[PDB]
């Protein structure tokens, strides 16, 4: 059944991973996840803005549609992740769609616990619809913490009156952050990504006391009545398996528009290794398919 990329990349992952007890300091963690990202193709541009108190990038790769943005939350645990470390990934996001990125770098933890990061995305999603962007017209897309901060920032912003936007495609979204769910053992040996409690030392940095059933700190526990439709990626080999199926069934309950898709046998925002994974450069042309089919509806 299985690529012969993934399992090479597999094999790569768990070759130059720590190997865990180890407690690897936050900023030798930060430091290397900024040295081995994916510099973008050549053929994104990029313009650099400032959002809500926070550096952002428009991420333009060719084709796109003047009128139409992505609010992007990136991954990284809450603790780290960037505007650099997610350009590549997001250009092709921006390429797939035909529409430009807005790609913030919001307010991260420890230093800001949360809600800080949740304001700064209801911030920006505000400051997108003050630059004259319909509802209609935009789109909030994110990884990992990112892709429940989408959810978080939908519920917040919704809770505040914002209008919902026309989609929602949170990728391997970190919705719980109490970190409970059976993928935390079924799905543990296959995923060379997420182990932990390197995830429980990020909640434990990201909450600073909160109550991690806080519905916009974990929104697998918020109420979603009337969030927009909704593309959850997931990958079945991985620890958060379980975050997109309680959340799908939640959307679903609340009456949300939501199509589950568990990708076979995938790990964590296989997407990021999109220039040497087949499937993540499907799952990215298939991100922007629905971010279209949901602007044509």
């Amino acid at each position: 059944m299985a690529g012969p990329e993934i399992v090479k990349l597999k094999k790569i992952l768990r070759e130059k991973a720590v190997p865990p007890g180890t407690e690897v300091p936050l900023d030798v963690m930060r430091k290397g996840m900024e040295k081995v990202a994916f510099k973008a193709a050549d053929d994104i541009q990029v313009e650099q803005v400032t959002v809500a108190g926070c550096a952002a990038e428009w991420v333009r790769a060719p084709g796109c549609q003047a009128g139409k943005a992505i609010l992007y939350l990136h991954g990284g645990g809450y603790v780290m992740g960037s505007i650099n470390t997610h350009r590549s990934m997001v250009g092709e996001i921006s390429r797939a769609s035909q529409a430009a990125a807005l790609l913030l770098d919001y307010r991260l933890a420890p230093e800001h616990p949360f809600p800080a990061a949740v304001e700064d995305g209801v911030a920006a999603y505000r400051w997108l619809l003050d630059q004259g962007f319909k509802p209609q017209h935009l789109s909030i897309s994110g990884d990992s913490a990112g892709g429940g901060l989408v959810l978080a920032v939908l519920v917040s912003a919704r809770d505040q009156g914002l209008p919902m936007p026309a989609s929602a495609i949170p990728i391997s979204p970190w919705a719980d952050m109490t970190c409970t769910n059976d993928s935390f053992k079924t799905r543990a040996e296959a995923d060379p990504m997420v182990a932990p409690g390197g995830i429980n030392k990020m909640a434990a940095r990201y909450l600073n006391g909160a109550d991690a059933k806080h519905p916009y700190a974990s929104p697998n526990f918020a109420n979603l009545k009337g969030l927009p439709p909704l593309l959850i990626h997931v990958g079945r080999d991985e620890v958060l398996l379980d975050d997109s199926i309680k959340l799908d069934a939640k959307a679903k309950a609340d009456g949300v528009k939501s199509t589950l898709e568990i990708w076979d046998d995938m790990i964590h925002v296989w997407h990021a290794f999109h220039p040497m994974l087949p499937e993540g450069k499907q799952a990215i042309v298939r991100v922007g398919e629905f971010m279209r089919e949901q602007w044509a509806a």
